[PDB]
């Protein structure tokens, strides 16, 4: 695509977007074009409004568009094109990208003994209420478990709600403690979030004994 | 996918499915499994119920699935596996599509006159409401004109209804009348529906007059 | 989306857009703008060229489009924006949709024998590469046979070829012939295309004995 | 979904899926499901194999899934059942998601004055051949450049090639320095991948002079 200014909106808040170079007050000749999983293609929508869209966003006095309450749908592109009094033509161009934060996660399941040198179920950690899904991931005494190291098996579940649309991720650790290993080790689960520069999620921790 | 029975449920309107094989009342073995525009891969969901899929789809007493109003992110596929009191397992598979009517169509801004020899604009079509989106098409006393035919052009334009999803169509006709024809031709315009065996929707005719 | 002229391009075959006013030979002040299977929103195309979309589509010297073999992926929209030499611009709006011809439908496994009065597979209808999937039905002497009506039974499959994307259906007929009817009926099954105005294709007819 | 062990193909590489509990060499009892962008819902694969999924993807003599070289389309669900020689069934269960790893990023463009107090263009950073898309970033001495933040403007783009389906990405940095700044600070730009614990790739730092 085009250019344009990356916009993330949180679902269920409001989203105003500036038309720049519009006039400050009506008159004005503006238009905002939007692509979005609302639409067909472009739509088109103007300073007059009118109809459906009225209730899912409008032009507001100042040329910015509004949305009360962003929804998944509402993912896509947003144009205006704007002539200032003096003629001069001005173009915005913005991707919304939305997201929801989920609940803090949790550690369910977990186990309390496990037994160095045979396969345990540490435990399973589950996030509800995510978009974009986003990701789950185990911590050793505060260091990253990779399920491609050995000694490490990870099975992953995604589903979601069937009104809101929003993930709930299930993520199951096993280990085999190494024989010598340490007997009270400290495990945690992380929810990393899709969109960059989202702050993780990180479980209470817990600490099985290991039986040598 | 597998061979499948297939279903089509309006929009808005209730869906039953049968689980064949199940026991006529509880206690019942049986599971339905779903994957629709709803869930993440399959979702199961069994007699017993709970959570948010409660206000979604429920299994019945008699075993079979209820939606009580069919949405556009219910197609998708729908599947039961049961035993019966003597031990034999049945499968059901469904595969639902969903539809919603669209009211009458329309002809506005229609001509009064056209001019032979010259392209005219005849009119358009309009109609509203319909999943999934079908098709416009137009008449001349009876018979389907074709684009790309001598003399014929067609544009078409699709919008969705920003809440519901329900399309808009619109097309509009431009004929070059030839010299000696009908002094008043009779045009129509069609709503033909996307899925199979649903009948086909006409406007009320015009009859413009075509000078020489 | 904006009002188009519907275009349908057979997969595989060559495929050429006029830019509405453009000038005839270079030099021209014109741009292509594509949104399809290809591209991240919109994507550019000047008559210089260059790049990894010259393999693809490239502008000729009278300015229309040329894609040298249509694909899937080439569904979409694509518009031209020309000045002519006295300075008019022209706007050209196409909305393409892609389409594949499957080979003549064939009904397997046909029955030879139907008891009346009892449910009887009479065979299975079977169409290979079509594009868009497209739907198989059953008549029995001339008439459509409905699933919905008493004594018919009908399940259904789609597949698509892993490499072509091409869609094979597949069409099983269960009847219960009434006691007393016609004791040599006729079947056969007919392949009906996605798009408007594309021609059925039918299988040879079959005639099996019913006993009464 | 169900839980799966998930499973990071990169394109073009191939990819073996161990069928878990299959007899170490024919004849086996199992069964290959996959659920990708190849098909439509599920397709079964077995060991004698046929027909045009021979290509793509095939059953070994151990049992295993074998595709010589993973694509876009192959993301999915890939599921085997097996019986040993005791009779007991075993199930597998894949996430397959697939990537492809661009090359590393550079930055075009630069400034090599910028004036404080002023917006200023840095320079944009591209980055081409990624699937998933990924994420441009920019950093200054080592902190992570926020947009929104006062002084910090990104644009962002986003193309596709058109033959391979691989990202292009190209971010756009404006800065305003604040007077009484470093004269000398020193910019970069990071890709981030789209899957977990794939690594960062960095451009070059570009050291612009900041004019007081
Ligand atoms: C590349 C790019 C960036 C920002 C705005 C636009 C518009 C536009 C938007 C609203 C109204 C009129 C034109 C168009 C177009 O449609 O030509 N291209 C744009
Ligand atoms: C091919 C086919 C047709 C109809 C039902 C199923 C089920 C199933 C559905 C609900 C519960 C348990 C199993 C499965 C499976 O999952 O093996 N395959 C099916
Ligand atoms: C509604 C409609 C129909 C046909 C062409 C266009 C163009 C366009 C296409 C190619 C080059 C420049 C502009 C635009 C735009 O982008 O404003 N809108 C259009
Ligand atoms: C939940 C789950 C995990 C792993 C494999 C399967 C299979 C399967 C796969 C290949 C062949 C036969 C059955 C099924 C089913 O289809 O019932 N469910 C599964
Ligand atoms: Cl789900
Ligand atoms: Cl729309
Ligand atoms: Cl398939
Ligand atoms: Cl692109």
């Amino acid at each position: 695509g085009a250019m344009a200014q990356n916009i993330t909106a949180r679902i269920g808040e409001p989203l105003v977007l500036k038309c720049k170079g519009a006039p400050k007050k009506p008159p004005q000749r503006l238009e905002w074009k939007l692509n979005t999983g609302r639409t067909e293609a472009w739509k088109v929508l103007s300073p007059q409004g009118g109809g459906p869209w009225d209730s899912v966003a409008r032009v507001l006095p100042n040329g910015s568009l509004f949305l009360p309450a962003v929804g998944i749908q509402d993912e896509g592109i947003f144009r205006c094109q704007a002539m200032n009094r003096n003629g001069k033509e001005t173009k915005s161009n913005y991707r919304v990208r939305v997201y929801q934060i989920p609940g803090k996660p949790e550690i369910v399941d977990s186990a309390s003994e496990l037994t160095a040198g045979v396969p345990n179920k540490v435990g399973t950690c589950v996030s509800e209420g995510s978009y974009p899904a986003g990701t789950l991931s185990w911590h050793l005494d505060g260091k990253p478990l990779v399920p491609n190291e050995k000694g490490v098996s990870v099975k992953e579940q995604t589903r979601r709600h069937p009104e809101t649309g929003l993930f709930t991720l299930q993520s199951e650790l096993m280990v085999t403690p190494a024989r010598g290993g340490d007997p009270r080790p400290t495990f945690s689960c992380s929810f990393s979030p899709g969109l960059p520069r989202h702050r993780a999620l990180r479980t209470a921790p817990i600490q099985p004994r290991v039986w040598e």
